[PDB]
């Protein structure tokens, strides 16, 4: 079965069959679209086919389907399995899992860098203790003077559940947000609960406007610890505007390194519930959403107030103004630093080039046309007119709770 | 089965239980979403009675007669004219009903907080080009209205077998031009430029200006097409001036008031309108961000840019951006100055996320497709880009159909 996408801009149509590859739910039915819907221990019994059909993707792309080393390593594997309940993996496979994880996050535009990613193993870490050590040496080596690399750091498997794993942040480097009486928040007001989680756990909070919050960092199903990243090591960037000489007495400034830390990486039925993953910004995930979203740093309207825009009738059109010019000057400020940064319109373009060439080699490239296109002037990017198929491909990156909500607490 | 979505900007939580009436398909199943996917790629007797059977159910339900004698008696009337006739007429209480309920459930539409508002047109006494042409143009005054614009729709005879179709051939009743150039470029609107052609691939005689209103190409019972001019005293048109940069105007751009969708099919009921023109007001964004700023368009987006002078070498600069707002304040502007109906995008989607508030609480849901619903510009500064929506098929509704130069024996 062959199917199509057209790009309505280009006419130029191209055929999946790599959907056919494809394993767990969407959520979509035949009588219900869930297209917009954010969010949806393994047995012996359930693992083996799970390993199974990882071990035949990994040697079918070295060439080796049905090898001796092939088989061998599957009746290794299931060998392990039937006798310890589960497996672990070679760094080689690791190493492919984690690209191929990447590949396949229908979510993310910027895929195109899928196969230049450094990966390290954290599997031989056993204290919250090594796992900051571990973190450091990930956003030293990421974060590069500016010249931003991408990484993993993959932790140890899940094994019963209760021994897991986890990075409580959202992101390794975040800054807190804190409600005061009166209703109003003192920095980013999306992070409201996770500062007080960290105060709770005994953080000393500065309540300043742009604290990097400390690591709450779980080792091996015991209670989490707190941990400060070295000043040195978080790299940041006062945000200014190259026309606007006022911009900068905002007082605004953001970090470099955008690094997601809780989300699950599975391969082959392993479970890594902690993985932290970092690449670079699109300006759009700073400007347009890290300070004008309404639920965010609202400068909004100070940027508004101070290009004296007629704010009275939404008509005017001055949300969209403001919103232009902090993106313009987020853009700004990291090139001058040289620090490592894409805006919207060559990352889609980058994107378009990268889901021809997966159809060409691949049979598809799943992607999710909800998040591709991007938060500002959609329509003026090559993704708005690209059909697009979504399926679920594994390896993958999955959702998981938050850990403060199934965590039992040892006291 | 009574799922739920969330608004992740407000923590709002919907149950919708309508979607449980769906009843054709998405497109989509569990291994694969389609929801980006533009398109879906005559009835018998035994097919006919069911679907009427659940128009008039959910009528009668609607009127608070659901199993009395009236209700019993129609399904009765129309089980025997099913029958007897292979086919059935619409009361004209249907007929209005099933209209304004095709406007409700078009899952692709923001502007569906109106939907009760229709003016309908019943024209299904028409025989002829030239009475489509008389009912066209009635419905193009009424629903211009000297700029307040009043939504409207025009029915013209339902599908019998499929050989004596009503069609209007425009994909809009008001449209400009657009002309192939002999040697690069396009002159007029592109998107048009086979239509333009087809039409004097009948006997058009082109203006050959850019802004050309297009001819109404009407084809009546399956008949050959026929041309014909609508009045210029009936197209209102908004010139496009900026607020404040006096080189806008000459620019020498306008578009029309009216957009008034006419290539579409309506099912009521089992029975197929296949020439069925509607209308309402513009989005601001229509105009300026797709009709002016695509590529394939107006492309004007390089012009506005270079007279703002503004650097245009790096894409970083977001020169596009900053010239594509300025384009839709202008739009805005000249609009609200002429007293012509328009709306912008943020009024617009905070009237649909009221409007879907008010559906989940007096009907359990309202089916929404979130790639359509999104403006194409300032996308999450508008308060739809953080709400989930589920996206289902309920009837009535208004669906595609091919266009007619393919399928009629000419
Ligand atoms: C290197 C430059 C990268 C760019 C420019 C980029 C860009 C983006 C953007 C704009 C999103 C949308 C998320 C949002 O709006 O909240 C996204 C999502 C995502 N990216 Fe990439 N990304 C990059 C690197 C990476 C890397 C290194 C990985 C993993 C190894 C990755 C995996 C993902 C995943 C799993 C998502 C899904 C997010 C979710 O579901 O919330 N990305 N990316
Ligand atoms: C009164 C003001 C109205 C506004 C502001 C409005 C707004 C919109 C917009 C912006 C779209 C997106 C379509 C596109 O981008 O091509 C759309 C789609 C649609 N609208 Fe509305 N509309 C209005 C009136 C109506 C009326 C009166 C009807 C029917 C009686 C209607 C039915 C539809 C349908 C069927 C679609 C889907 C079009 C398609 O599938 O291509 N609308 N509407
Ligand atoms: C792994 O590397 C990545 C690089 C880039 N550019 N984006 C992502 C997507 C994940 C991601 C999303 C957002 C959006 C913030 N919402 C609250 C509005 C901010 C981030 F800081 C971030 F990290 C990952
Ligand atoms: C029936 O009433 C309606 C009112 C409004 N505002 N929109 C529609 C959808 C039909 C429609 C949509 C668009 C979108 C911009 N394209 C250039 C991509 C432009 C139109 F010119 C037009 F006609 C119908
Ligand atoms: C490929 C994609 O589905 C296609 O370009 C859609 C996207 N969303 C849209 N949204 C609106 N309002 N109008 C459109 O024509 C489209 N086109
Ligand atoms: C409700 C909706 O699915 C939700 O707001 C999504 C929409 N698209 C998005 N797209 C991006 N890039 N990032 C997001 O957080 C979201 N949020
Ligand atoms: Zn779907």
């Amino acid at each position: 079965r062959f199917l199509k996408v057209k790009n309505w801009e280009t006419d130029v149509v191209l055929t999946d069959t790599l959907h056919l590859k494809s394993t767990l739910e969407t959520g979509c039915t035949e009588h219900i679209c869930m297209g917009s819907i954010m969010l949806p221990v393994r047995t012996k019994d359930q693992l083996f086919p799970l390993a199974k059909e990882f071990l035949d993707q990994y040697y079918s792309s070295i060439k080796r389907f049905g090898s001796k080393a092939h088989m061998d390593r599957l009746e290794e594997v299931n060998k392990e399995i039937e006798s310890t309940s589960t497996y672990q993996l070679k760094d080689t496979e690791l190493i492919y899992g984690a690209k191929h994880a990447w590949r396949n996050a229908s979510r993310c535009v910027g895929r195109i860098q899928w196969s230049k990613l450094q990966v390290f193993d954290a599997r031989d870490c056993t204290t919250a203790h090594g796992m900051f050590n571990y973190i450091c040496n990930h956003v030293k080596y990421a974060t590069n003077k500016g010249n931003l690399r991408s990484a993993i750091t993959i932790f140890p498997q899940r094994t019963d559940g209760k021994h897991d794993f986890r990075v409580w942040n959202s992101q390794l480097i975040r800054y807190a947000g804190y409600k005061q009486p009166d209703g109003s928040t003192l920095g980013d007001p999306a992070n409201v609960q996770f500062t007080e989680i960290c105060i709770q756990q005994g953080w000393k909070a500065p309540r300043g406007r742009f604290d990097v919050l400390p690591l709450l960092l779980q080792a091996n199903g015991n209670d989490p610890e707190l941990f400060q990243i070295p000043p040195e090591l978080v790299l940041e960037v006062p945000i200014r505007h190259p026309k606007f000489d006022w911009f900068k007495d905002l007082g605004l400034k953001w970090y470099g390194l955008p690094a997601v830390s809780n989300m699950l990486l599975e391969i082959g039925g392993l479970e890594f519930s902690a993985c932290p993953f970092s690449g670079w910004y699109m300006g759009t995930e700073i400007g347009v959403r890290d300070y004008c979203d309404n639920s965010r740093y609202n400068i909004l309207e100070e940027v508004a107030k101070k290009m004296d825009l007629d704010m009275r009738k939404t008509s005017s059109l001055w949300k969209d103004q403001a919103l232009v010019e902090i993106n313009i000057a987020v853009l700004y400020s990291f090139q001058s630093d040289k620090v490592t940064i894409v805006d919207h319109h060559s990352a889609t373009e980058s994107f378009i080039k990268h889901m021809e060439n997966e159809y060409r080699c691949r049979g598809g490239c799943p992607a999710d046309w909800v998040w591709i296109v991007p938060p500002m002037s959609g329509s003026i990017t090559p993704v708005f007119f690209q059909e697009m198929l979504n399926y679920r491909l594994t390896p993958s990156f999955e959702y998981q709770p938050d850990p403060w909500n199934t965590h039992v607490w040892k006291g």
